[PDB]
């Protein structure tokens, strides 16, 4: 009975496991319950705190993944399976994990809380690419990750109702943050230095915590990687969420109370079977059950809340990858597949645009097509293919990121921005997808430090730089190595200068204006066009 | 006769002409100036198509430029050469339908290719007698036969009651065609080859040339066409029949006047009255819009230029087209607040947004916001130098550069051999401020070879450059090809094609070949902006 591996939290005692990191041991506490399992009458409802337990709870193993759709576009392909659930599915999944240094830190240590992506429909805190052993060993970070409910279970809302109020997946996360405040000290974490970070839907969740008052007391700093609370995919209106809920109930055989009561009597897979049948249009980068503008968790739309918020004492790190859009094309855009080069025709591109920008009128779609056509080479397949990617990535990620960056900075926040440009040598997707959405995660988490993974020596050094940027940011609100001249320095993003850095194998390079012309098209012109 | 220079007596269909022996740098040339080609379009003939000049008796003196067609005289900058060079340099009179001929001296052995110049002036001004249209250099150096005509401008040329007998519209274009007809019948008298007639013109002149391409009875009068900074398609060169009816009636009201009674009343008004009100008829506050212009009449123009270029067969057409670097700058001092020749014209964002309303006067609120969106540099949205330059770009692109690209594109896709250029050399003698770059109309003096006159203070490099451009224009006139068939060493000018979009820079340096005529930005004006109107 190793005493480093034994901790008393508010609900009782836990026993972790000593895990091996390349440069030494770390203590891991996996599968710690933070909530009553949200099952039976507790489906669709806010989480309640986990009841105290007797003896020593075994926290040496990952708990179940929250019940979710499993992807089957390319069966047994590492590029898709890496995002698939790697534990048993269950509605009983409200568990979090903690990695700390071994031995447990002497003074209070900055805490990093990870929130996975997966479009609010999938994900789990147990995937290899979120392995917190490296950050804990190399940087001495106390790293926390939680599971939160996704799909119907997390986000089916009949707004205004008592028994399916929406945003419960977000409340799951809020609960895990509360859990960190009350217990992290026992692990040697500093409840007074908590940095959130997440990617895609995880990023949007961080954004939503920024925009929800009761969450603000629970962290001091945020990182938003390739995602935002604002924009086309991360929220729906009360109206649209009611509509989708109602439609899913009809689809399965089911006054709000009676509707929910019926839905609650349904095997989990029955709900998932019909998850994808409630979208208004054939579309990519669009997800059926996502956070809802409820006037509660979210008091107004994210756009409203970011336009009018006050962000004086807030530090934010935001960024994107080089090819935010490529990934999604294979999942519904004719002419795109991982198996050839996906050189498309002009006709395929106009059709691709109606699917990538599903909310677009014929005129708006036209505006898009005309903007993204390279008129010197109007019918070149390579251009059209890359254009299709660009449309999707810009519309869904890069422009909402630019917009968030701008508002946050204008409204008193300290903002650092990046573009991640290094393609992993080990990447199993074809060359044309470039640096796809999600493939910086492995680097921030420090996986190249595992020599058994065959990342290049340069990549191992690159990963170390990034862990340093992120943990420096958690420590100080500033990603710059504070005991190190010569970098050059990562400048704050501002509305005037619009400076951001490239993250790749070469040293930091400062650039200005993050797709400024094209994002001006998306952020300033398309709104006017649609609303008229 | 008896004592006169034998080389200066020429007979044409209407009688006998005495010309003048002029000095050019390399030697003498013959000039026949003020040859009448129409009956004076005076009194009851105002607004009416031109009638061919009736034969005269005796030897008509053809030794001086004739009257300039009645027109608005610019007084924006009184005393200033930059504006005066464009102003009339002979008496204003409705009796103005005369043309001019320059030929080598002595007149050439074999039939020489003919170049016919049509001046610009927004269809409200111009004159073939201006110093920058002097044909002596092309005649002396290139051996060209050069012909330029006066045609009626403003109300006298373009005021129209579409459908009426007494003011059918487009009569200024008919003046031009009459002079093309005179060239066919008579040019051989001067050594010119009526089977090798090339039209060339700038701004409204360019637009005029294009309209002769698009109008069948003019098609048999020429073989090749040069269009400088102007197109028959675009937002300024034509009006709908309805719009012309509107402007004509309003002008009538303003001066004190079916259509017979109205036009008869207009005919009793003095010319200067009509000029005094011609600017009061425009639908919005604007620049690069002109009151009385060619009308889409279903006759001269059987349909809109845009329709005719989209669907015409231009198989045997050789066309040279181009623009200057700064098409829009000139126009800004004529009514965009914040702009002037006397300072740097650094402007605010507010002045930019207002400028766009004046520059794109036909644009709705949404279209105007699209323009502003597109031309704003989002790194430096408040920067005065960029805003000043973008104001210029907006006007240049909308009125000239994108109309030209549209034209070049459609013509090429449909049989034409098209050569395309961008002229980028600012004259060392230019009197306009530096911010205006290479303004509209400032290539003319080079094509015409004024730098060859030692007394004009152009640089040596400018003389050489002038000669180059003269070679290009007159080679194109001769062969449909601007290139030199001998000198294959020095760089080649490729045709412009839809696949490759090739054009050349014209400056002091040798030819450089570029791709895409503002391809991204012109997609906005030519493809998107129209669609933001079917809505």
């Amino acid at each position: 009975e190793d005493p480093q591996l034994l901790v008393r939290v508010r609900g009782g005692q836990l026993r972790g496991i000593r895990l091996k990191a390349p440069g030494g041991p770390v203590s891991a506490f996996l599968g710690i319950p933070f909530a009553e399992p949200p099952v039976g009458s507790r489906r669709f409802m806010p989480p309640e705190p986990k009841r105290p337990w007797s003896g020593v709870l075994d926290a040496t193993t990952f708990q179940n993944v929250c019940y979710q759709y499993v992807d089957t576009l390319y069966p047994g392909f590492e590029g898709t399976e890496m995002w698939n659930p790697n534990r048993e599915l269950s509605e009983d999944c409200l568990y979090l994990n903690v990695w700390t240094p071994y031995p447990r830190p002497a003074s209070p240590t900055p805490v990093l809380i990870w929130i996975y992506g997966g479009g609010f429909y999938s994900g789990a805190a147990s995937l290899d690419v979120y392995d917190g052993r490296f950050l804990a060993q190399v940087e001495g970070a106390v790293l926390v990750s939680m599971n939160y409910r996704v799909g119907t279970f997390g986000f089916l809302a009949l707004p205004g109702s008592r028994e399916a109020p929406g945003n419960v997946g977000l409340l799951d996360q809020r609960l895990a943050l509360q859990w960190v405040q009350e217990n992290i000290a026992a692990f040697g974490g500093d409840p007074m230095s908590v940095t959130l970070f997440g990617e895609x839907a995880g990023a949007a969740s961080v954004g939503m915590h920024i925009l929800s008052l009761p969450s603000r007391s629970l962290f001091h700093r945020a990182v938003l990687q390739s995602g935002t609370p604002n924009g086309p995919w991360a929220t729906v209106s009360a109206g649209e969420a009611r509509r989708r809920a109602t439609l899913l109930a009809r689809l399965v055989g089911c006054n709000d109370t009676e509707l929910i009561a019926c839905l609650r009597t349904r095997p989990a897979q029955d709900l998932v079977d019909h998850e994808w049948h409630v979208l208004p249009q054939e579309s990519i980068f669009r997800f059926s059950f996502v956070p809802v503008v409820d006037g509660d968790f979210l008091s107004d739309t994210p756009e409203a809340l970011i336009n009018t918020g006050d962000f004086q004492d807030l530090q934010v790190l935001v960024g994107v990858v080089k090819d935010e859009g490529s990934y999604f094309l294979v999942y519904g855009v004719p002419g795109f597949s991982k198996d050839n080069e996906s050189l498309i025709s002009r006709a395929q591109f106009l059709a691709g645009v109606r699917i990538g920008v599903p909310q677009a009128s014929d005129l708006a779609a036209e505006a898009v097509v005309l903007h993204y056509t390279d008129w010197l080479h109007p019918e070149d397949p390579t251009h059209l293919r890359d254009a299709m990617s660009a449309v999707v990535g810009d519309h869904n990620v890069v422009c909402p990121v630019a917009q968030l960056a701008g508002r946050l900075a204008a409204q008193g926040a300290r903002v650092y921005a990046y573009i991640f440009e290094h393609r992993a040598s080990t990447l199993t997707w074809p060359l044309w997808m470039g640096v796809p959405h999600g493939y910086e995660i492995e680097f921030i988490f420090g996986l190249p430090l595992d020599p058994s993974l065959n990342y290049t020596t340069e990549e191992r050094i690159f990963a170390q730089r990034l862990m340093k940027y992120w943990t420096n940011f958690a420590r100080t609100g500033d990603p710059n190595d504070p005991r190190d001249s010569k970098s050059p320095q990562w400048p704050p993003y501002t509305t005037a200068a619009q400076q951001y850095v490239s993250l790749n194998l070469k040293p930091l390079e400062v650039r200005r204006g993050l797709r400024a012309q094209t994002c001006a098209f998306w952020n300033r012109f398309l709104p006017k066009l649609l609303s008229a």
